[PDB]
């Protein structure tokens, strides 16, 4: 039996450009939400997002190579490098073959698609960049990373909307467990804060519209929720087989011990009031890990600050935790960070891992007045200190009722 | 140990709207390539593609529901229904939970992205459809199918460019083998024959330009190759665990016995002249199945009719088959059908499965003059009759050097 452990972390996010900085900002209840200034938002109903601030990549990616790449790929690589550096792995010819990648995105290169389409509308097909395809398609984050580090193992990319993050980590472990790889770089990257991504979610009426107080917009479970808050970023994990990691003397952050997937079979964008799909994915993760709900100390919720969405997950937690529902800690870091779509599950896996390290649970800021029936401990305003927390659960749900959960364990 | 078998086939393609029709057209060496007429191609360097002809879906999808869906999703569903109908599975409340889906696409809804972006350019963000997001994102084929049949098992979507098809089948089996599901609907759907998809690949100089003879454009391994030929379509497979399938008395088409993944670590679009990545993926598939190259009767090649691409794969076959390289049959059905990108690996899995059933190997049409060093039996012009063929191998390679292979076995 092969046990997968997390030996390397890397990340870009709205509250920080590194893992540790981001983690301090979350624990200090800082927000990363801000007014969008890279495109005219006058006609838009949402004028704010969680944007990655003062991002440098020149040291890692050259200006000549920057032009073949949408910003989502740029983020993915930089965060991937971080994860590799943190891992300390040395890739040798005797190694290459056993190391792979499992990185996805919800929609990939929206920025460059809009740009190319604009050129085509204004100049015909001869003005379309020669890199249009490889600069936008979702799997190019893993493509460039494999090339960069000479990785020859398995190379997949799962694109399941907001569950992407969780699914890539899940299958990266599965791959390792199966024997196809020893080390896997996994995570997700997203950069949808573009006209079409902001407009598009606006069109569906899914985004918050609180432009008078951008940092208060995102309020999971609060009575005044009006929609999720969009955020860009990327979170990369290095997963590797225990023994392999043991022999090399690797920083072991945690052990990936459970992975559950489920389908809703209800609505294309809406979740069931019930939360049954969310319930069956936690449930399945539990079975896969072989533990009971009661051993879960902290649940990093999907909790996107949407009226219907937050209700459902809460209910699913009450179904799964039952009597231990009052003793379990459930927060949403999306109150600060915003929804990272394809990257959400990746960064939130890092937050659930660090919580094990530090026994501190990031808060759910802006939760001034819980709505009617939410009696759970949502870690309301300030980080909570804890003791003896062995496991944490991490949720992510997505359009098409595609659900996933990851269980982490302290080692 | 769990053995996965294929109990249901479904498919839309340029040469046919059903599985059997398509199969007859391939064996009769028919081409599906034609002049594009849904957009002005006057300024374009390629004016032809493999398009799905006279496609009906009204019986399956209503006109009110058609509007929330890009054509790639439309194709996926219709082909998925076919696969379910062919399977004969009955979904019950005692069943739902164990049946899932694993359907991907290379780029998903290009058609609707261009349309929405056009509206936004000409009318601002209020003219963007409310279904923009769910009508384009890659995972909505599995989303709608799960809802339609009430599937509650695992729901993933792999988006690895032209390897998508193979990867979704691969992981669908892995999932089943692992125990997360008993039945999985898997495959891919693509519909990139749009201005941006044709222009975009044109921009890279990757497409054939033989507009004077569209049906002769696609010529894998021929000396006059000038680029791949674009094709739309979808191919769906129903994978299910042997025992489960046995007990229900299911039509067993074949057994999925091997799945190999590999990374090139060379170039973002170009393959290595060597074909080493392609070699290591066949190699890995072989190990996973536990058989030797010599037992492989037919290889459905990636063979996209690209100068560099076709060279490399051929070499990789010579490395893997070695002495049996002359006795093994290698054809490319892309000579007729064109490249289905995200769907390519799905339809070609069906062609490798049917070849087992009928012991007939589809030809590589248009191969008038093999280039210099290609001495392999490429099944040059007419279908070849065979006897005692137990296994077939199926290849698919993609941008970012992401490789995959599937091995099928006659039962
Ligand atoms: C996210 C959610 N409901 O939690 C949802 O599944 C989703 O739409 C992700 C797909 C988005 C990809 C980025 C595209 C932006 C236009
Ligand atoms: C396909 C190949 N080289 O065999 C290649 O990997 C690829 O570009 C697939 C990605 C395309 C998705 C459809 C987008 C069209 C614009």
């Amino acid at each position: 039996k092969r046990r997968v452990v997390v030996t390397g972390l890397g990340m870009l996010s709205p509250v920080g450009n590194t893992v540790e900085s981001t983690w301090k900002a979350l624990l200090a209840g800082q927000s990363g939400i801000s007014l969008i200034d890279h495109f005219d938002t006058s006609a838009y109903a949402t004028k704010f997002a969680g944007l990655v601030k003062d991002f440098n990549c020149e040291d890692i990616i050259s200006r000549k190579e920057q032009r073949k790449m949408d910003a989502f790929i740029q983020y993915g690589i930089v965060a991937g490098v971080q994860a590799m550096q943190d891992s300390g792995l040395e890739i040798t010819e005797e190694n290459a073959t056993r190391i792979g990648a499992a990185i996805g995105s919800g929609i990939g290169g929206l920025g460059l698609i809009e740009e190319n389409h604009t050129s085509l509308m204004n100049g015909g097909p001869r003005k379309i960049s020669p890199f249009f395809v490889p600069s936008t398609i979702v799997n190019m984050v893993a493509g460039h990373l494999t090339i960069m580090y000479g990785l020859r193992g398995p190379s997949i990319s799962i694109a399941t909307a907001c569950t992407s993050g969780v699914h890539n980590i899940g299958h990266a472990a599965r791959i390792i467990a199966y024997g196809d790889a020893d080390v896997m770089v996994a995570g997700g990257a997203e950069k949808a804060s573009t006209p079409l991504g902001v407009g598009g979610f606006g069109a569906a009426r899914a985004l918050s519209t609180r432009n008078d107080n951008p940092q208060a917009a995102s309020r999971p479970w609060d009575k005044e929720r009006d929609g999720f808050v969009l955020g860009d970023g990327a979170g990369m994990l290095v997963l590797e087989e225990y023994e392999h990691a043991k022999k090399r003397g690797a920083k072991i952050y945690a052990e990936l011990v459970g992975f559950g997937m489920s389908s809703d079979a209800y609505h294309m964008t809406s979740p069931p009031e019930n939360g049954a799909g969310a319930a069956l994915a936690m449930a399945n993760a539990l079975r896969d890990a072989g533990i009971e709900a009661s051993q879960i100390g902290y649940v990093n919720a999907h909790g996107t600050s949407t009226p219907a969405g937050d209700k459902a997950e809460a209910q699913a937690v009450k179904t799964i935790f039952g009597e231990a529902a009052s003793r379990v800690l459930v927060s949403s870091t999306k109150s600060m960070t915003g929804h990272l779509l394809g990257a959400a599950g990746a960064v939130e896996s890092i937050y659930s891992i660090l919580a094990l390290r530090d026994q501190a649970v990031p808060p759910t800021i802006n939760l001034d007045n819980p709505d009617e029936g939410c009696d759970l401990d949502f870690v309301p305003h300030e980080a909570r200190q804890v003791s003896g927390m062995e496991y944490t659960l991490c949720n992510s749900f997505g359009f098409g009722g595609t659900n996933g959960s990851l269980i982490f364990k302290k080692i």
